[PDB]
């Protein structure tokens, strides 16, 4: 190891410690955070070979096996449910099919689960920002039956409720309603899991989606009739869930009907000077993706990864640039970030990939910030890491957390902490992430930015 690299390692160790100190002092200064729109329930079942074989045999083995080779990508019956699970096994492929049959939803609910967990980008961040970081959080919960409400951790997590004509903020467990359970059934299996002659080449999971409301970005009445009152209680907002929108719906609805409401919420937010952050998850429909780019000028910040940025370059960049962004080639990434800012004029773009983060901010000149991250060799959990990175950096920076790069450093600690411990309970635990070595390949990469850029 050359001394030029040993010194950089020493420097980044100090920056990480100071970035964590700064974040601990600024996070308490955030008046409140608004989180919308997607919250649901995640039901995890660890598949048992015998149980699954009994259920396949009971419903018709040939029917289920017919489906494996002729998948319908839409669960209309119990045999299509089992056939889809077995196909995810055979291929070791991550799959998710929508459940359009009430009868099998009863079968799913009856079949049960091993672990029950909050879902939706807005939901998981309510437990993080509110439960761990202790920031007053207002979260949008489309449907809040008892099963949904109990999944929020203790802390300053609130939902709006109407007391006749007044709006009140209460913990989700105190605002239970006779509403639908929005459950995503997640069936996990390891490598080697065998059912009849079907053996998994790798670990993976099959998801039976039984949630009609988040699929349409349903908004509950309190958020449509009391948004202004809600906005007065928050300083920041993080928006998500819009990646699902279809161009047309059976009842005649379009994506534009939902984005009209979203645009009205942004107008209210900007009127109160609330800083907003959009989570630009991969949006299959190209036209909806185009409308979301057109809506970014009303956002303060946007967060995305190599897949999501490459997907956006497919419609405002060139195919070659997208293919390089997808692989994390930093220079192509920087270009794509400037192309996105040129197209939208947004104030802040936060890019995260394996090894390093980037933040392009503008105001008095475009300024680029770069940090090498902390990679865990064997994560205990990998779900919600991306939301944790975007939310942590956004709340830390705009909380007065020490600047853009310091906010990225904190997000890198929060990501590493969640990975090595699985689930975070209090912010003090993130301190343990300081011991995770900083990615040296990314540290050396910064030398290339210092040559090209001056
Ligand atoms: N081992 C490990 N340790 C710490 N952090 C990690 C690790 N592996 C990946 N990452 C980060 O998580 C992101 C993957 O989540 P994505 O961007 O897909 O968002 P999601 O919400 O889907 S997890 C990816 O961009 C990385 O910056």
């Amino acid at each position: 190891m050359k001394e030029s690299l040993k010194d950089r390692i020493r420097l980044w160790k100090r920056l990480y410690v100071n970035a964590f100190e700064n974040a601990l002092n600024a996070i308490p200064n955030v008046k409140g955070v608004l989180l919308a729109y997607n919250t649901n329930i995640d039901a995890i079942k660890y598949l048992d070979a015998d149980d699954l074989e009994k259920r396949v045999t009971e419903k018709g083995k040939e029917k289920v096996f017919e489906i494996i080779e002729n998948p319908p990508e839409k669960i209309s019956s119990i045999e299509e449910l089992l056939g889809g699970i077995l196909r995810s096994i055979k291929l070791g492929k991550a799959m998710e099919w929508f459940v359009e049959s009430e009868e099998v939803r009863r079968y799913l609910r009856e079949w049960g689960w091993d672990e029950l967990r909050i879902g939706g980008q807005a939901g998981i961040m309510a437990n993080l920002l509110g439960g761990v970081y202790r920031i007053p959080t207002i979260v949008h919960v489309p449907q809040n039956p008892k099963l949904q409400a109990e999944l929020f951790v203790d802390g300053p997590i609130y939902v709006p409720v109407f007391e006749g004509n007044k709006l009140k903020l209460v913990h989700p467990k105190d605002a239970i309603a006779e509403e639908e359970e929005l459950i995503h059934y997640i069936y996990e299996f390891p490598r080697g899991f065998q059912v009849f002659d079907v053996q998994a080449p790798r670990e993976n999971r099959f998801i039976a989606n039984a949630d009609d409301y988040n699929a349409r970005v349903y908004m509950r009445r309190e958020f449509r009739e009391g948004f202004e009152e809600i906005t007065r209680n928050v300083e920041l907002a993080i928006i998500s869930g819009l990646q699902v929108l279809k161009e047309y719906y059976p009842d005649g609805t379009t994506y534009k009907d939902v984005l009209d409401r979203v645009e009205s919420h942004l107008n209210i937010l900007n009127r109160y000077n609330v800083k907003s952050h959009f989570e630009f998850a991969y949006t299959a429909n190209r036209r909806v993706r185009e409308a979301l780019v057109e809506l970014l000028p009303k956002f303060t910040s946007v967060g995305l990864n190599e897949v999501e940025l490459a997907s956006i370059m497919e419609i405002i960049g060139d195919e070659e640039l997208a293919k390089e962004v997808l692989e994390g080639h930093i220079f192509s990434v920087i270009d794509a970030m400037n192309v996105l800012m040129d197209e939208t004029g947004i104030e802040r773009i936060h890019f995260h990939t394996y090894g390093y983060y980037l933040a392009l901010t503008q105001g008095g000149g475009r300024q680029l910030a770069f940090v090498p991250t902390k990679i865990v060799a064997s994560p205990k959990s990998t779900v919600g890491i991306g939301d944790t990175i975007s939310s942590s950096a956004f709340v830390s920076e705009f909380g007065g957390g020490g600047g853009v790069r310091d906010a990225l450093l904190f997000a890198s600690l929060a990501a590493a902490a969640k990975a090595m411990k699985g689930n975070l309970e209090r912010i003090e635990q993130i301190r343990d992430a300081l011991s995770v070595p900083t990615n040296e390949r990314a540290i050396v990469l910064e030398e290339e930015l210092e040559k090209e850029f001056t």
